[PDB]
């Protein structure tokens, strides 16, 4: 009969324990209620198993050769025409995107390893649209175009711009209105330690750093405006990045 292989994406598929005459496995998988089925030329659980929704919305399950990527699509009645696609990586990393009646991309939510989501709505041909992203304790707004995400925080005259390029890279930057030189922030970019450092009235006040672990930290220099002093404080809520604005 049958061995349970688990699979990304909190899915089980069974595969049967030896082949058939022409050397293949048979594969069933219960999604959500909805019974697929497939046959595989490897022994491991990997392939491709297929169903139809009660409303005759085609279904796909791709399970990669190393069980460590898993795709779930949904497709108009004629097979021909996404309708939504599901994909774990092997990095766990999530991304649901679901498709226009002409089945181009028109919203994508992306959640990383650790629960932290880029939410991208709206999505219109030339790869623009609305962003939020969703992390611990806050959530940050924004837009979205084929070059970055951009979110944006304000206080006062003070804009701070959270930029996530095409590729995943970050950098921040900070914009003040403010024209009194006694008391308008400026800022410096550190991509190195992805470290944004505020200055005011030639004196560092102090630094932002946009962690790895999708968290912000706050960290004040000395009145001098030389060195650090004290430690680094994460952000847990959007009004302590207002304060940092301050």
């Amino acid at each position: 009969n049958s061995v349970s292989v688990d699979l990304p994406g909190s899915m089980k598929v069974l595969v049967s324990k030896s082949s058939n005459a022409d050397g293949k496995y048979d594969l069933i998988a219960t999604v959500d209620a909805l019974e697929l089925s497939g046959t595989s030329d490897k022994n491991n659980g990997s392939g491709v198993l297929e169903g139809v929704k009660a409303d005759a919305s085609k279904v796909k399950l791709t399970i990669s050769d190393d069980l460590g990527q898993t795709t779930l699509e949904v497709f108009k009645s004629d097979g021909s025409t996404l309708v939504s696609k599901k994909v774990t990586s092997k990095d766990k990393v999530l991304g649901d995107v679901k498709f226009n009646e002409k089945g181009e991309v028109s919203e994508k939510i992306i959640t990383r390893a650790d629960g932290t989501r880029l939410e991208y709505t709206g999505i219109k041909s030339d790869g623009s649209g609305k962003a939020k992203e969703v992390l611990k304790g806050y959530v940050l707004e924004g837009t979205l175009t084929a070059e970055k995400t951009t979110l944006v925080v304000k206080e006062g005259t003070v804009t701070l711009s959270k930029n996530i390029s095409k590729s995943g890279a970050v950098s921040v930057e900070l914009n003040d209105t403010d024209s009194s030189a006694a008391t308008k922030k400026t800022a410096a970019w550190n991509s190195g330690t992805s470290t944004l450092t505020i200055t005011v009235n030639s004196k560092k006040t102090k630094d932002l750093v946009f962690t790895s672990s999708n968290t912000i930290t706050v960290q004040q220099y000395d009145s001098n405006g030389t060195s650090l002093e004290g430690s680094a404080v994460e952000i847990t809520k959007l009004d302590e990045i207002k304060n940092a604005l301050k």
